[PDB]
């Protein structure tokens, strides 16, 4: 089998993208964000605190002729980004784009943080890391890749987000007229239960490219690229008037400023991040102090190579039994 679904930005900067997800008997359609750094399927439904739900869509159990309680099953979440949620669990049908797997664990919110609340275009998260961050307690859950994994016609999903357009996910398959030259596969450590690689280096516009290993993860439900204070500072030195603002926490720019591209190493090959897509605007309307989409990692304690990074490539996440990534320009 295999599956196809287009993936939305949220908003005109790409903050997050959603891609819709049909739950339950007959079909419920949620708007999810699939994000490869987490590995919880879980949603805003009936069963949410109702001063915690602001324009999202529920998902409701009860009205699911295939929903089956996850009998004294709980879950619990907490973000980078310092967001949370935690609830019950029932297994349902879920299918993605014309794939379907029966029984997966739906995690159903009882409470949300305040971000996910403010957050109308978000109906809940679809995690595609590794089961083993899976919070459900007692018994641990699989994410709905690892539970499709096997009826797979490839044990393979691909992301493909667009800058400033809608893109896809595919799982099963690769489309090989997505994308230019060839693909480029690098070792992936499940250490920590990401989809965890290191890139070869970096060069900042024009440069010289900078051999130097970088560990990270690749995270699409992350917005911005995070890496180390060093390569960040090298690369906004080349923007006239840049500077790390603590008081708005990370690196701004005028938006008169020209942003360079930012290219990252994948074995010998190269991943080029052009300008534009490091730029996320004002950081309070009618503000000349633009926002970078390129951010130090200090102190998360994980460089992230998230969504300004990967909507740059067409990336497999391969979860073959020894589980790799591939990028590739488009």
């Amino acid at each position: 089998s295999t599956g196809s679904a287009t993936t939305t930005p949220i908003d005109s900067l790409d903050d997050a993208y959603i891609t819709p997800v049909q739950i339950g008997t007959p079909a419920q359609t949620l708007n999810l964000d699939f994000d490869t750094g987490s590995s919880d399927l879980w949603v805003f439904s009936s069963e949410t605190t109702a001063s915690e739900v602001d324009g999202q869509t529920i998902y409701t159990p009860s009205k699911s002729t295939t929903a089956k309680l996850l009998s004294g099953a709980t879950w619990s979440i907490s973000y980078g980004d310092g967001s949370s949620s935690s609830g019950d669990v029932y297994t349902d049908t879920v299918s993605v784009g014309g794939l379907t797997v029966t029984g997966q664990a739906v995690e159903s919110a009882k409470k949300v943080s305040s971000s996910f609340t403010e957050d109308s275009t978000i109906d809940g998260l679809l995690g595609l890391a590794f089961s083993t961050l899976n919070t459900v307690s007692p018994t641990q859950q699989k994410t709905f890749f690892d539970n499709a994994k096997a009826s797979l016609d490839s044990p393979v999903f691909t992301a493909d987000l667009g800058y400033h357009a809608p893109g896809t996910y595919n799982f099963g398959f690769i489309d090989t007229t997505a994308y230019t030259g060839s693909i480029t596969y690098t070792a992936v450590s499940t250490k920590q239960g990401f989809w965890e690689w290191t890139s070869t280096g970096y060069a900042v516009g024009s440069g010289t490219f900078k051999s130097t290993s970088i560990d990270g993860i690749a995270d699409t439900g992350t917005t911005l690229l995070y890496l180390p204070a060093t390569v960040v500072s090298a690369y906004w030195a080349q923007v006239s008037g840049a500077k790390s603002s603590s008081s708005v926490g990370g690196y701004v720019f005028p938006c008169s400023a020209t942003l360079p591209s930012f290219t990252f190493g994948v074995g010998s090959a190269r991943i080029v991040i052009p300008g534009d897509y490091i730029d996320f605007g004002p950081i309070s309307t009618g503000s000349s102090s633009c926002f970078g989409g390129i951010q130090s990692s200090a102190g998360i304690g994980i460089n992230i190579f998230g969504d300004v990074a990967l909507k740059a490539a067409f990336v497999v996440f391969n979860g073959a039994t020894t589980p790799t990534l591939g990028f590739a320009s488009k």
